[PDB]
């Protein structure tokens, strides 16, 4: 019947989508978005940052997040929770304070306590550290990392595990996807979890890809499976393949294939539990804002029409 139905039927828990709070009060979006035939799963593109949950310290807000996940609710879908702990969409309190390691980590913790206690029992899973790599596999420079050193991603996976301990832990990034540095860096983060003693249950592989210079079905599985070696799970998160503008029909027909095989790679991976895509519509896409020429990434257009993206997503899913 469409992605979701297709994804359970190979042994995938989900296909789902990304949202954002403004496109909820679109009727026909939601009426798709809504569609459990296609869409089983959730993500909050924005609700759940830093940002919006804690926008004073100590002073949390819910009422973005809590809406994705009414909807989700309604619709009998599952959510991802996205993301505790990331360098972007801090609020100005957290890149200005003169921290100490253990302030900045008090409020790190206090963070991830809160968010995690407020959502426990609504979230499949969580990306709990989210981008903590350089493209060559140090890692990021952030105020975490710079103030609290590498033990701020064990501490936060352990933090929200204390007060969660069902939902499923990730770490979640970009470019850890395809072979090299930044993948066997991710691998790394994993191990160092556990030799911390802390629990990480999942690597989420964001996908955001190129048209024409998608990782190729056999490099994303090879991939996937140095993760699940480890005895975690993966999911793509964030999936979107954008393409140099302007669109034409050779481009959309390579889309499909390098979109087919991202659905197949998660299908032969045991372990592989489910297919995010980073929202459904061309319209509501945040690529065309930041990679300048980029666009038409998903796999319904502009207008919500199903593109040929939508039947290579089919296929690779062996429906
Ligand atoms: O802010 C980050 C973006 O920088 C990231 O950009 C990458 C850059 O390398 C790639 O070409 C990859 O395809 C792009 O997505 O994407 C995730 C976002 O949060
Ligand atoms: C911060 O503190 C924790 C101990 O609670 C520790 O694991 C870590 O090394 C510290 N980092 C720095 C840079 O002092």
């Amino acid at each position: 019947a469409g992605l979701n139905t297709a994804a359970k039927a190979k042994g995938l828990k989900y296909f789902g989508s990304a949202t954002d709070n403004p496109e909820l009060t679109d009727s026909a979006y939601v009426a798709q978005l809504s569609n459990t035939d296609d869409f089983g799963q959730i993500t909050p593109g924005n609700s759940m940052k830093w940002d919006a949950t804690e926008p004073s310290q100590n002073s949390f807000s819910f009422a973005n997040g809590d809406a994705v996940v009414n909807l989700a609710n309604k619709n009998g879908q599952l959510m991802r929770c996205h993301t505790l702990v990331w360098h972007s969409q801090l609020p100005n309190w957290v890149s200005s304070g003169s921290w100490t390691n253990a302030t900045l980590l008090a409020a790190m913790k206090n963070h991830i306590t809160n968010v995690v206690t407020h959502y426990k029992g609504k979230c499949y899973a969580w990306d709990v550290v989210n981008e903590a790599l350089n493209e060559d596999g140090t890692f990021r420079n952030s105020v975490f990392y710079q103030i609290i050193g590498p033990a701020y991603i064990p501490i936060a996976f352990a933090t929200a595990a204390a007060a969660d301990p069902d939902v499923k832990l990730y770490y979640n990034d970009y470019n850890i996807e395809y072979s090299g540095a930044k993948a066997t860096a991710a691998q790394n983060i994993v191990k160092m979890i556990k030799a911390y003693g802390a629990k990480i249950d999942g690597v989420g592989l964001q996908a955001h890809f190129i048209v024409g210079s998608t990782p190729s079905q056999s490099d994303l599985t090879t991939v996937l499976k140095g993760y699940t070696a480890l005895g975690v799970e993966v999911a793509y998160t964030e999936l979107d393949i954008r393409m140099q503008l302007p669109s034409t029909a050779a481009k959309l027909a390579q889309q499909s294939t390098d979109f087919q095989g991202v659905a197949a790679a998660c299908v032969s991976t045991t372990g592989c539990v489910g297919v995010t895509i980073w929202d459904w519509t061309d319209k509501y896409s945040w690529v065309p804002s930041v990679f300048q020429g980029y666009g038409a990434p998903l796999p319904w257009d502009e207008n919500y029409v199903k593109k040929p993206a939508y039947d290579g997503l089919m296929a690779g899913l062996g429906a």
